[PDB]
């Protein structure tokens, strides 16, 4: 798997930033920095060359969307998906939830295609919306594939907030297969991993999955900052949910990794 550059992942957050500072401050469902995130993150992958479909839908009066990518090619039996959403909620711009999530999926699917990888499962991205009104689009998308293309799916890969300015470094313990690449990956770089989103659906219907977490509201731990540094006592991210979920709410080095780490795992599970 190639290295994901931190300075494109970055590139993203800093355009999802001015998206949302451009649309009276967030990017949440049915307000207008919603749509522009999607029309910005759509843009790239049509560049790039994937097929992208808009799925729309509609909850709580409001219109909302998701982005479902599909890279050309492999077997069209055995799906390997990854997905990230893409709404903030209202008090802010949502850089660490879940820009973060949503700016590795995208840069790893330009990855894809600047390294002309021809995986042997067929790769599809998805970006959703409404998450934060309890998972609505990625309910939708699972209560709307029928039967036969949900039992193509290999295995579902989630990333919401990979980016915890005093960040942990947590697996999700759903499929052995997956947690143990992922696992696997973090070991090589000797940094330890310990063990809600839209994986949720998925799950529930007995797809595979797996994904990455860096922290919520939760307080770190002693031991934990022993682990990984940052600071004991404080929130893995003292501004999930908050007007200050900014650019400057991001833990570079913890991107960086978890970037790579996406990368590494779909690379991987798709051969
Ligand atoms: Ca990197
Ligand atoms: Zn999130
Ligand atoms: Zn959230």
């Amino acid at each position: 798997a190639p290295d994901i550059p931190l300075a494109n992942v970055k590139a993203h957050l800093t355009q999802l930033s001015t998206i949302a500072a451009n649309n009276g401050g967030n990017r949440a469902h049915g307000r207008p920095g919603y749509k522009a995130s999607v029309d910005y993150v759509k843009a790239k992958l049509d560049a790039a060359g994937y097929t992208t479909t808009l799925q729309q839908f509609t909850s709580g009066g409001a219109t909302g969307y998701n982005l479902i990518a599909n890279w050309p090619g492999g077997d069209p039996n055995k799906v390997l998906m990854a997905g990230a959403h893409l709404d903030s909620v209202s008090s802010g711009a949502g850089i660490n939830d879940n820009g973060s999530g949503s700016a590795a999926v995208l840069e790893t699917a330009l990855a894809v295609s600047r390294a002309g990888y021809q995986p042997d499962k067929h790769l599809r991205f998805a970006w959703w919306g409404a998450e934060e009104l309890g998972l609505i689009g990625s309910k939708f998308y699972v209560n709307n594939l029928p039967s036969a293309d949900r039992s193509k799916l290999a295995g579902y890969l989630n990333f919401d907030m990979i980016g915890s300015p005093n960040p942990g470094y947590f697996v999700y313990d759903d499929d052995p297969v997956i947690e143990k690449t992922f696992k696997n990956y973090f070991a090589g770089l000797n940094v330890p991993t310990e063990i809600r989103s839209d994986h949720a659906p998925f799950k529930n219907v007995g797809v595979p999955v797996g994904g990455l977490f860096t922290g919520a509201g939760y307080t770190k731990s002693a031991a934990q900052a022993q682990k990984w540094g940052g600071t004991a006592g404080q929130a893995f991210d003292r501004c999930y949910h908050s007007s200050c979920d900014s650019l400057s709410n991001i833990n570079d080095t913890a991107l960086d990794r978890n970037s790579d780490a996406a990368a590494h795992a779909i690379w991987t599970l798709s051969s």
